[PDB]
């Protein structure tokens, strides 16, 4: 179709499955292989790029150019990795991943949305595509072409440092949830495939349905561990939320560290190929978790060459190493060479890989776009996560009495207010996990506005507001204050570092509540990722809200205790009365929850 050099893979008109056709049936086995091998930005380098053939790079949780780069930063750094790959044989340009689940939350400036958990007390699944598209942007403002989201786990324990991550232990809120997935790839056509993979070009970006399967059914919430369960309850609970994302033509997914009756994930052929290619006819590609193939032993890492046969003749087609790059190629190519792994495996995961990277567009635009810059943190988009963050607020009690006057909503104009607790002002522990470091962090890093901040832009001009961190109940019975707002609740977690079999918040969080409360009226603002320990909280307070993890949008917070807007979300989750009830679900012979499922009080706006 015309130059004398004419190749059909790099025509933009030709049907995606006869480039990837034509590009497969011309590509060595190192380059096959490298396609297949994602690696660290940390390890990378423009020779290390080339002369691996290498088809993928990630940002691990904390892995930055700098801290504070700007978009144009990011911009650079992945323009630079992807130079190096267009010069190689082929050109075959590498997809760059990352974990933007709640914005892009890595990256300095980037507007932070509500958890998981909070956006399934939203019950708004429209809410979440437009959190979706916005998150996209704000991926393609620094370069990035893939979201590793949404996590459509089902977290059936709360014990479990990943309970933030889900929706809801209700399935059916998951699946209504995976909305995320056209919000961040776009809609599909009107005759698509179920099972194919989607993006809709430069604007949009690759998500990954994660982590399959079974990843919030482990035995106590143990991160990674193993979910014990019949096919039956793996296929009711675990396992719809993917037809769904299949349907919604997600582009890759994610296998979980998990086991299902110990069968590693990572190693689980009947699933991954029986199941989630053969079954529910999957097309796109199906990536590793961190180091989840060298997890398939005990200890991790203690025969590589096992993990990478086991995980490969599962069916997995990339491996996010990530850093070990060049002894798996080695093992893979002397795997192959040797006839353990066919080249119809090889053949298979290239053309998965390649069939993603034609469909989005990445061959015809594999640089990022300056104009795009711009999107990051945009106030468009903090406008929706403080909508989204107020949404999720679940009003658990407003009066002591049934015949006290309700405390919430507050009027915006009294002589002297107080806001307190270690939550108060800190917008590290306002987002919690997954937010600039890995494990998120204590403080102010980044751009947002913290409870404090949004209750001094809240009220009326002659409003003092007086803050104290940890007041004692002497200064607070002695200041004067009409009421209080109290914000405490969990530190900033992730995966095994959240797993907690107490589920009590640290102190000083229940003595600065109490300490308060005993004072003058109060509203306790509950930080969580998860139900935690509640009755001594909700003894002390006049109103309590759990706001769950709600992001750099604090204003969210304030629009409904001043009454702007009522409260409106419901539990997502049961709230247990003790941890010894765990696991408690609805339908189990012993459930007698706190509050239940889809339990919330309301308030009407002012
Ligand atoms: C579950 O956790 C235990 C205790 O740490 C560990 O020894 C075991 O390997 C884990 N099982 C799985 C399937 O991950
Ligand atoms: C609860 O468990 C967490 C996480 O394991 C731990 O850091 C904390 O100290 C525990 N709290 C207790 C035992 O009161
Ligand atoms: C809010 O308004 C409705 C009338 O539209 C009323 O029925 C309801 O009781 C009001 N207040 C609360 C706290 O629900």
């Amino acid at each position: 179709h015309h130059a004398a050099d004419y190749v059909l893979y790099k025509d933009a008109t030709k049907p995606v499955e006869d480039r990837v056709a034509d590009l497969l049936g011309r590509m060595t086995l190192a380059e096959k292989i490298g396609q297949m091998t994602q690696i660290e930005r940390l390890v990378a380098t423009p020779d290390v790029l080339r002369d691996n053939f290498i088809g993928s790079l990630l940002s691990g949780g904390g892995s930055v150019p700098r801290k504070g780069a700007t978009a144009k930063e990011w911009q650079d750094m992945v323009d630079g990795f992807q130079k190096a790959c267009m010069s190689t044989r082929l050109g075959i340009p590498m997809i760059y991943g990352i974990d933007a689940v709640h914005g892009q939350n890595n990256v300095y400036g980037a507007t932070i949305f509500p958890h998981n958990v909070g956006l399934g007390a939203t019950r708004d699944p429209y809410l979440v595509k437009r959190i979706g598209e916005a998150t996209a942007l704000e991926v393609r403002a620094t370069g990035i072409q893939y979201a590793f989201a949404p996590c459509i786990a089902v977290c059936r324990d709360p014990r479990w440092g990943r309970c933030y991550e889900s929706y809801s232990e209700d399935r059916r809120i998951v699946q209504s949830m995976t909305e995320l997935i056209p919000g961040l790839q776009g809609d599909v056509p009107k005759d698509f495939t179920s099972g194919m993979p989607f993006v809709a070009g430069k604007n949009k970006v690759a998500a990954c349905a994660k982590h399959f399967v079974g990843d919030g059914g482990t035995v106590d919430g143990i991160n990674e561990n193993n979910t014990i369960i019949n096919r039956e309850g793996l296929m009711n609970i675990h396992m719809p939320a993917y037809k769904n994302a299949m349907d919604k033509g997600v582009s890759t997914v994610m296998i979980s560290y998990s086991s299902w009756n110990g069968v590693k994930m990572h190693a689980n052929q009947d699933l991954v190929t029986g199941y989630l290619k053969d079954t529910l006819k999957f097309k796109g590609f199906v990536i590793s978790d961190w180091e989840g193939i060298d997890r398939i032993t005990t200890p991790a890492g203690s025969d590589y060459s096992y993990s990478v046969k086991a995980s490969i003749l599962a069916g997995l087609d990339m491996i996010m190493v990530p850093n070990k790059y060049q002894q798996f190629i080695s093992i893979l190519t002397g795997h192959v060479n040797g006839g353990v792994i066919p080249m119809s495996r090889i053949d298979d995961a290239v053309t998965r890989i390649l069939r993603v990277k034609f469909t989005m567009g990445l061959f015809e635009n594999p640089y990022a776009d300056p104009a795009m810059a711009e999107q990051l943190g945009k106030q468009e988009h903090r406008d929706l996560a403080r909508e989204a963050a107020r949404k999720s607020l679940v009003l658990l009690k407003n009066g002591k009495t049934s015949t006290d006057a309700p405390l919430l909503p507050l009027p915006k104009k009294a002589p002297k207010i107080l806001v307190a607790g270690s939550h108060a002002d800190n917008l590290g522990y306002q987002c919690g996990g997954w937010t600039i470091e890995w494990q998120g962090d204590t403080g102010r890093t980044t751009v947002g506005t913290t409870i404090l901040e949004a209750v001094k832009a809240a009220v009326d001009p002659s409003t003092v507001v007086v803050f104290a961190e940890n007041p004692d109940a002497e200064f607070v019975k002695s200041g004067g204050f009409s009421y209080a707002i109290v914000a405490v609740g969990e530190h900033p977690y992730t995966e095994t570092k959240g797993d907690n079999l107490n589920l009590t918040i640290p102190e000083p969080g229940l003595s600065t509540v109490q300490a308060v409360c005993g004072g003058v009226r109060c509203a306790t603002v509950l930080i969580s990722g998860r139900p935690v320990v509640v009755q001594p909280l909700l003894a002390a307070s006049d109103a309590l809200v759990a706001a769950w993890l709600p992001g750099s949008e604090g204003q969210g917070v304030t629009d409904a205790l001043f009454g702007d807007f009522g409260f409106t979300g419901r539990l997502p989750r049961t709230w247990f009365k003790s941890v010894d009830q765990l696991p408690m679900n609805v339908g189990d012979a012993h459930y007698d929850p706190l509050f239940r499922l889809g339990y919330g009080l309301t308030t009407n706006a002012t």
